[PDB]
């Protein structure tokens, strides 16, 4: 699709068998999802936000759909204002900025 | 242009007679620039996200050139670690997400 930016680019994702709302965020290196259960081992990850740094949990090779597009990749879990689809997964699904 | 997301989408902007590097950030409602002089009245604002909040000054009707495309809108100025072009100006240059 082509998504304009007059409103927040909120889409439906599917992760852990559940539908959630998430923001397509080109300003985020990484994908960050609100607290939920994910399988496997996790590792620590520091992310740098506009207001400071925060530690979150990194899970790898997680199945996730974005706008119905299937992906598998790294998902961070922590206290994000909204679910964030960052560049790691945007690149995977072939998302670009255009003007 | 078409900008892939393998790397941070940084572009050159011209604002207040200065050149700066800024991040095209579809996750940001607003545009926030590091400390610099701008003309006109301003109002204080708090903006925030995953890492916390910062205090900024809100300047309205500021002209910016983004990748050679001219736009006008509100610009927030404050201690941001990265200059951010948000949706309020991304729309004005015709920037969309595509996949
Ligand atoms: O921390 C923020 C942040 O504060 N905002 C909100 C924001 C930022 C600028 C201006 C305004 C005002 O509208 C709001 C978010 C928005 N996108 C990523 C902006 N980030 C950066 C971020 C987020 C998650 C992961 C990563 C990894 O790289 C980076
Ligand atoms: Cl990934
Ligand atoms: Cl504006
Ligand atoms: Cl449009």
């Amino acid at each position: 699709p082509q998504i304009t930016l007059w409103k927040r680019p909120l889409v439906t994702i599917k992760i852990g068998g559940q539908l959630k709302e998430a923001l397509l965020d080109t300003g985020a290196d990484d994908t960050v999802i609100e607290e939920m259960s994910l399988p496997g081992r996790w590792k620590p990850k520091m992310i740098g936000g506009i207001g400071g740094f925060i530690k979150v949990r990194q899970y790898d090779q997680i199945i996730i759909e974005i706008c119905g597009h299937k992906a598998i990749g790294t998902v961070l879990v922590g206290p994000t204002p909204v679910n964030i689809i960052g560049r790691n997964l945007l690149t995977q699904i072939g998302c670009t900025l255009n003007f």
